[PDB]
């Protein structure tokens, strides 16, 4: 028992993390096969920013222009190429302690593990939720540019987010390993801001049937209620609405709780109405949607 | 910027982990030069936990009834000790793997990563504290025991915690890696239950200032107070005594934003007269006490 925000082990992404440097910038990479992907951010200056033609930018640099290092070892840079937003450098050495892995994209809602590194370096993991707006609630200081974000499934990365930058909310962007940005944001200097944010309801059903999992039910009700009357109110608390598709995917949650789904959602709807009354779950006195149903899985059931 | 329950990068710990069985019962080991450290409990079954005599469950043991499991390849043991609550199988590899580590116990306050893991394999990463009561609120299913808790500075694993049970209110027990248990419980079957627990007030005090850092700002105030009336009122709402030692470790914290500990102290003080009103800080609508001021500044700061 107990409902932790549980990250990945992080072993299999700390072998391939390297540091890049280019002129005065540093910046992370990751180091799969015998290339280095990192942010395209990494061959422009501060004055760059302003409107970067990154395609010119990138022409005017040679291999020698970057630097790779792997732990002490420096590597060879025997290529380079733009891919969108990331850069690709071909190395001389295979990463000897490459995954299993594939370049995912995931959706908005998904969670993933991030490893915040600084010169190469990892200094810490935690988990966090694509938001419904694409950005993330991060936890990244200066040169942590390159960090990743994964999931693991058996033996298999799935890389899904590189990190890029942050917002002036606090909030962070970036782009998958493609080098496609997450939502409306680009590597350039630019008003730019989050767009309005919801929250993710078929994630918070997920944590209420952790809680029960985990033995607290005070929000429990005899009542139910439609899909439709549900995301009515739904709508009017900024939660997103919940799908049948969303009400299947609870379906093993519901199976091993025998709560309906729909008579979870009648419990939320009266929390969303009443507030908590100063009590909490999990530990929490705020709906937490940062967990996805097979999060809840995972964790409660393994 | 933003502020995460950061664990340390996991990669060192899960090079160390194995699976022990002795008879029908599998856990977890930590696997340190030629020693591999498990819980005692390893050479129990059910019906041994109402009064076990370990010094006379072990002596009917061999080495040949302990089989070690490092990823595939069998480890044979070659001597087996009991040390307080763990055993120590001496094997006849040592572990390539074997970061630089120290045996460490902390305290009461004090916060780690843990790696869950299942029949050797981890499934995951989370930090957490040690309560003022000595349990933890750890995330811990059946196959769990043996999972380490840990930090890390330089490339130095302090290991400092082993898993060994659950109690009734569904928080955790367990050991120091030298196996004697935090706190007042045994392993044996025991209407054991975790006494009255209290709020670290230094480690709130350290969560307001990293809110600072991250720009909220509405519970500051421009009042002061003294240690004294600050810990009367701190009594009052089962929160720990502040101590000098405690205002002087938040030092540079104030320093950083030129908030002075004491007035920190009245903005306390306030919330918890006042409650929050429905707002939040770093994501929580509860004061929050399992960050240490060295959490702070090395997430805030580097
Ligand atoms: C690090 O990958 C990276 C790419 S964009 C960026 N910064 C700091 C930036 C500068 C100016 C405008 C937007 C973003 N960091
Ligand atoms: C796993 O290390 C371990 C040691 S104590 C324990 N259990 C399940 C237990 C059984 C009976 C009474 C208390 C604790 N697990």
């Amino acid at each position: 028992s107990g409902f932790r925000k549980m990250a990945f082990p992080s072993g299999k992404v700390e072998g391939c993390m390297v540091q890049v440097t280019c002129g005065t910038t540093t910046l992370n990479g990751l180091w799969l096969d015998d290339v280095v992907y990192c942010p395209r951010h990494v061959i422009c200056t501060s004055e760059d920013m302003l409107n970067p033609n990154y395609e010119d930018l990138l022409i005017r640099k040679s291999n020698h222009n970057f630097l790779v290092q792997a732990g002490n070892v420096q590597l060879r840079v025997i290529g380079h190429s733009m891919q969108n937003c990331v850069l690709k450098l071909k190395v001389d050495t295979a990463n000897p302690k490459t995954p299993k892995y594939k370049f995912v994209r995931i959706q908005p809602g998904q969670t993933f593990s991030v490893l915040a590194c600084y010169n190469g370096s990892p200094s810490g993991v935690y988990q966090c939720a694509m938001r419904p707006n694409f950005t993330i609630k991060g936890s990244f200081l200066n040169g942590s540019c390159g960090s990743v974000g994964f999931n693991i499934d058996y033996d298999c990365v799935s890389f899904c987010y590189m990190h890029h930058m942050e917002l002036p909310t606090g909030v962070h962007a970036g782009t998958d390993l493609e080098g496609n940005f997450y939502g409306p944001f680009v590597d350039r200097q630019t008003a730019q801001a989050a767009g309005t944010d919801t929250t993710i309801t078929v994630n918070v059903l997920a944590w209420l049937y952790a809680a029960v999992i985990n033995g607290d039910r005070w929000f429990l009700n005899r009542f139910t209620t439609t899909l439709n009357d549900f995301n009515l109110v739904a709508m009017k608390y900024n939660y997103e609405p919940l799908t049948q598709d969303h009400v299947d995917i609870l379906g093993p949650l519901s199976a091993q709780t025998g709560i309906a789904v729909l008579d979870m959602c009648a419990s939320l709807k009266e929390l969303l109405q009443n507030g908590m009354n100063g009590r909490t779950i999990l530990g929490s006195a705020l709906l937490e949607d940062e967990f996805t149903p097979f999060d809840v899985v995972r964790q409660c059931s393994g």
